[PDB]
């Protein structure tokens, strides 16, 4: 059983299974593969861990809502595969020849790549806020899985792409708990998640996680790395109170835009009640490009 949302990208279930496939990576959700169709079309084949996918009726209903979600800065979801076995729960999207933000930030020196300039960092940030603006305001659906590994950097336009959106919409409580736990471990969970036994990703949690991304863009540090002081967000928050915010900036980059980005990032990581709406954040990041 293979379902395609549009007639734009068409293939068989037997064509997908007999396609040259290579592992992209593994996560809390499951594993990602790159599949190359006969005509050159490249797809992302994301297998959800067994027990993570909701029952067929709910999953189909929820994923069709996600299938209609389209934005230039969001990677298109083309379909899904539902097989006779319990492990055969696959989400199918476009494949982008890119490098993720976390891979760029951590392994840029090892690779040929030059560090991201101050302008590129502002640009990535605007492309992400643009996408969340649309999700939050027009579709009223949270991403809920924001992390630097879900931000893709490509040479072609648009420079930044957001992937793996709204997965909590398709999962059992088991699936959702594993996602929240992993986001907590990586540092993307807001302070209100501590007060709940079973917290759910939301429009509010997205703005928090977006704040952590802005901090990774500004410092050049991955969110889950411990710092001698300890938390990335705590580091910046502790440095700010001690009048030492400038010291957080990546040594590979100070343009006023970085300070603008910092004031926005700090607003994003405040309590739910003081946390700005995503349109305000998008507009404020956008004013920095002028
Ligand atoms: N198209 C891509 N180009 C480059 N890197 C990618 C691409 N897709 C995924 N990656 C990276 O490969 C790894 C696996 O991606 P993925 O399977 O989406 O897991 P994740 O991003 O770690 N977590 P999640 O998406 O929430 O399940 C991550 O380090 C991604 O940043
Ligand atoms: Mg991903």
């Amino acid at each position: 059983d293979l379902h395609l949302f549009d007639n734009s990208v068409v293939f068989t279930a037997e064509e997908l299974s007999c396609a040259p496939a290579e592992i992209i990576g593994r996560s809390c959700h499951g594993t990602s593969y790159k599949a190359t169709l006969d005509n050159g079309y490249m797809l992302t084949v994301k297998w959800l861990k067994e027990g993570f996918a909701k029952s067929k009726k709910e999953f189909s209903r929820e994923i069709k809502k996600l299938g209609s979600v389209r934005h230039p800065n969001l990677v298109p979801l083309r379909g899904y595969y539902w097989g006779p076995k319990e492990h055969e729960r696959i989400m199918i999207s476009d494949y982008a020849d890119a490098t993720s933000l976390s891979t760029y930030l951590s392994e840029f020196d090892e690779r040929n790549l030059p560090p991201l300039s101050a302008g590129q960092r502002l640009n990535i940030a605007i492309d992400i806020a643009r996408c969340l603006d649309y999700l939050h305001n027009e579709r009223v659906i949270p991403h809920g899985n924001i992390k630097s590994s879900n931000v893709l950097i490509q040479n072609s336009t648009p420079s930044a792409l957001v992937t793996d959106y709204s997965l909590h919409r398709l999962m059992t409580p088991i699936g959702m708990a594993e996602q929240v736990l992993n986001a907590g471990a990586l540092g993307y969970s807001p302070p209100e998640f501590s007060s709940t036994s079973k917290p759910c990703p939301s429009l509010k949690s997205d703005v928090y996680a977006f704040g952590v991304i802005l901090l990774e863009l500004l410092t050049g540090k991955i969110a889950g790395e411990i710092i001698c002081m300890v938390d990335l967000t705590d580091w910046v928050r502790m440095l700010d109170l001690e009048e030492r915010v400038s010291e957080c900036y990546d040594r590979h980059i100070a343009p006023q835009a970085l300070d603008g980005m910092l004031r926005i990032a700090l607003r994003c990581i405040r309590s739910a009640s003081e946390r700005p709406e995503v349109r305000t954040v998008f507009e404020d990041l956008l004013s920095l490009s002028s």
